[PDB]
């Protein structure tokens, strides 16, 4: 068994299988890091997900931990990850498998020209999700009323499987039975997704087994060449897949996946919070609405049910600091992300107030929600501020301050440095796209007190309602 | 990563860190273990709670194990799990800090002439808690009464009573039992390795119920248990436990008397109640059995020995309900390598790998028990009426086919009394009250998988009036 040595951090001891077990037994993954913060400072060992993670929690130390450094890898766990709640062979090319640069087709596709091709076909797309099937009015005039994660889920997933996969439209007819097939598929897999992160077999899971499976069928390369309009990141990694790898059909079917997920997981909940706190905050509707108002005014683009769809400029997209800021301001409060880097040798990493002794293959982890919600960074932590993120100005502020010193490191949602999202522009301009036409093509009401975050996913990236909340919407702009 | 070697059972990928873990993501650990058993036959292995197990899941094997065996070491683990849950140093005599042998103490203490003892004031203690203070119904959830009537009567019974200020010992009780409550809830996720500090109010209520069964505090109690009073002594005279951990050992006894015992007085009650027939059937033996003892009932009952004893139809309610909750692991610790010879295979063991029977598995099987989800209150009652011993398994007459006290060696030593109290409880409630459901019957909560009987995954309300 381990045993501190002298100059490691203070070692908890027991196992923590993940982070957001036990929630049943009355667990708290926020309250057990800030429980342990006030027990041991600012660095503290805990064996977590089967290693030894050391917890950076001050924030002027983040920076330490975010650059480059000789003894720091920061793709080992997450391969292992994949792999593991995936089901494929190593992709970490020093295993022999690819010879692929991940991080690199992720780069030249999510961003660049690729990001302004993916964001208008988002757009597109969302515009033949959004408005309501070709038919009278009398059709659509009467208030819906639903749960409001249910219906981002089904917009987000549909838009963003069909903007990522592309589309088939071969059979026109049945693709509503697919899609809906495909995000069955998707929320039964992803619901057991904490657990398998943490080691636990897929088996235990027999119908999230069985959804997973159905998926990677549904992505088999096969599958994929009946579409059009498929992404480049997915034709590049098709195109790798086959030309630098030696995975079989499925296994190439899992990386597509592994795609999907990456695409979904974040976007599907980060839409939730921000549709939410918009409505639920009537300074954030009133703002945003008038801002959007004022963009398609300008940008010449008329909202209608039918007909002419909206085409915002790059730049008419990017300039929205009102929808920036409630984007932002919903993933400060929903974020828990486990930000990780596993230590390539022993060595002793200098921070803030001390210097630590860390062993080969532990790992150094930060928790951003641990910053995202400290009182001394930002007042009134767990109040939604829409205009948190906006300067005197009206455009998007970026000085925040940890004990009189700026912080370069403040909001991590998508990570920072090199362990960063390279979807989060597109992730950004989706949402953004979601708002806009929630905004154009719908009243919107609640029927709702906050809900808790579902800490069961602690670690995974934006967490979800404990509960779904109600709202209702109905189509204006009708002919 | 193990990898599976020639010759061993085969081996499961994954880790599951306690059995009854990930419900929320729709585990369940009954199904995964039948599961398993279809995928890869009657022997395959898990990484469960840190170790690699062994399941044994034939009925006809289950004597291959039950055995003393060279190989077997069936009380590291439970040593283990016992410091861990509770918090004190290794009580294996190997490590030096005592030289109990903690199961002769249990069986000293809690069978023979103590046993008589116990079960004498168990049933005093029931009658105080159960009689009318010194006509209308009364509404409550069944789980609930049993929970707080149980615990006080068990408490009371295996540490005594603060007599010095009886005025408070209500309050008393209530802390306990309220802390008891917070305490037992998290013990799934101790016995799989989580820290207690990851559960505040759990932590500081084990810890106040440590602090009540401190020696300095049990010394202001009378007619203390044996088993308590012995394990007193041999806490001063046998180790060099702390003040602290003295008191942990004494948690460790509260646990073991109260943790299966509750659920199990509800199921009992519960399917006795709601079945008409088993309902009738009780209350005719303990009427019989009463008036033959030449006692009645008013606003104390003296049963013999002999007499509690001899209630088939009671045991066989009592055994019917336990058949139908009980999620118990059997466990023991192969002391070397070893080749472990079954009924139609042989199989590779390591040293330090756990051997597991989850006898819920043969209690649920239709092979052994015809309709085995139906409640039939007489399923333990033979042709004439005494209690029924035969049961087959491919028509092979088993010897082991009610386990969930365990058997053999990992057999729990105070069974008898439980069954005891059990029968003291419902022979009270038949005599002293009309009793009447609101309820169909809830699902068993398999969130404490291997921790013995299942509790109901939601209480159900029933009334009561005193006759
Ligand atoms: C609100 C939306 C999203 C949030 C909060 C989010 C957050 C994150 C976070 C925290 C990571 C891990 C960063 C790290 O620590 O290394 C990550 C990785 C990743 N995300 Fe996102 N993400 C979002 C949307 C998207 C979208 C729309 C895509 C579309 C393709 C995407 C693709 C990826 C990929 C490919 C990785 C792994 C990169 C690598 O391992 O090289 N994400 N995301
Ligand atoms: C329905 C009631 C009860 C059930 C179902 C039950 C079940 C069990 C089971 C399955 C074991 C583990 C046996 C093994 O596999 O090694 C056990 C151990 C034990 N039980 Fe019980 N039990 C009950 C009532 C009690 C009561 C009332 C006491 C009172 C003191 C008690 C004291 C113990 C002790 C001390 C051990 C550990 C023995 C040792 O480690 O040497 N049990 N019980
Ligand atoms: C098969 C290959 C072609 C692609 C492999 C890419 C794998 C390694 C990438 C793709 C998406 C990435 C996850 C992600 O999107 C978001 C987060 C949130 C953060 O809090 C914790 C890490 C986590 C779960 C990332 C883990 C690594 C993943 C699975
Ligand atoms: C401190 C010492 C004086 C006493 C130590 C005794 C410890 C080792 C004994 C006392 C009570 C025993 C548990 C028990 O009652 C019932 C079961 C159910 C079974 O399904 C799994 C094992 C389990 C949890 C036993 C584990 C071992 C325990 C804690």
């Amino acid at each position: 068994s381990r045993r501190r040595q002298t100059g490691e951090p203070p070692l908890e001891n027991g196992l923590i299988p993940y982070l957001g077990c036990a929630l049943q037994f009355g667990a708290n993954p926020l309250e057990f890091l800030r429980a342990n913060q006030r027990k041991h400072g600012h660095v503290f060992t805990c064996k977590l997900m089967g290693k030894y993670v050391h917890f950076i929690t001050n924030p002027l130390s983040y920076h330490k931990v975010l650059c480059h450094g000789k003894y720091f890898d920061w793709k080992k766990f997450h391969f292992a990850l994949s792999a593991k709640a995936f089901g494929h062979r190593s992709i970490d090319p020093m295993d022999g498998n690819t010879t692929e640069n991940i991080n690199d087709t992720f780069i030249k596709t999510l961003q660049g020209h690729a990001l302004n091709s993916l964001t208008e076909s988002m757009m597109e797309n969302l515009q033949r999700i959004m408005r309501p099937p070709v038919s009278s009015n009398s059709k659509t005039a009467a208030w819906v009323t639903e749960g409001m994660y249910s219906f981002c889920y089904r917009v987000m997933f549909e838009a963003g499987y069909l903007t990522i996969f592309g589309r088939d439209l071969t059979r026109r007819d049945t693709q509503k039975a697919h899609i809906l097939n495909n995000l069955d598929n998707f929320k039964q897999f992803d619901k057991v997704f904490p657990a398998l992160v943490a080691g636990l077999p897929i088996h235990m899971f027999r119908t999230a087994h069985n959804a997973r499976e159905k998926l990677a069928e549904s992505l088999r390369h096969e599958n994929l060449q009946k579409r059009e309009s498929i992404s480049e990141l997915i034709s590049l990694r098709m195109f790798l897949n086959d030309t630098l790898s030696t995975f079989d059909d499925l296994e190439k079917a899992k990386t597509h996946l592994v795609v999907l997920w990456a695409s979904q997981a974040n976007t599907i909940p980060a839409t939730f919070w921000s549709l939410f706190q918009m409505i639920r905050n009537p300074e954030a509707m009133k703002a945003a609405t008038e801002e959007v108002k004022r963009t398609l005014e300008n940008a010449g683009q008329k909202v209608s049910l039918e007909g002419n769809p909206i085409c915002l400029s790059q730049a008419e997209l990017n300039d929205l600091p009102v929808l920036d800021s409630i984007i932002k301001e919903s993933l400060r409060l929903s974020s828990a992300s486990l930000n990780i880097r596993t230590a390539k040798e022993d060595f002793t990493l200098h921070l803030e107030d001390g210097s630590y002794n860390i062993r080969k293959d532990d790992i150094i982890a930060l928790y951003p929600q641990l910053m995202h919600l400290d009182p001394e960074i930002y007042p009134d932590p767990l109040t939604f501020k829409y205009d948190r993120y906006l300067d005197e100005n009206g455009k998007t502020k970026t000085t925040f301050y940890c004990n009189g010193l700026k912080l370069k490191y403040y909001y991590m949602p998508f990570g920072s440095g090199a362990t960063i999202c390279p979807g989060r522009l597109f992730a950004i301009h989706e949402i953004k796209q979601f708002l806009i036409l929630m905004l154009s093509y719908f009243e919107l009401e609640l029927i709702a007190k906050c809900p808790p975050l579902d800490q069961s996913r602690a670690g995974l990236g934006i967490l979800p309602p404990l509960n779904d909340i109600e709202f209702k919407y109905k189509f204006k702009h009708h002919h």
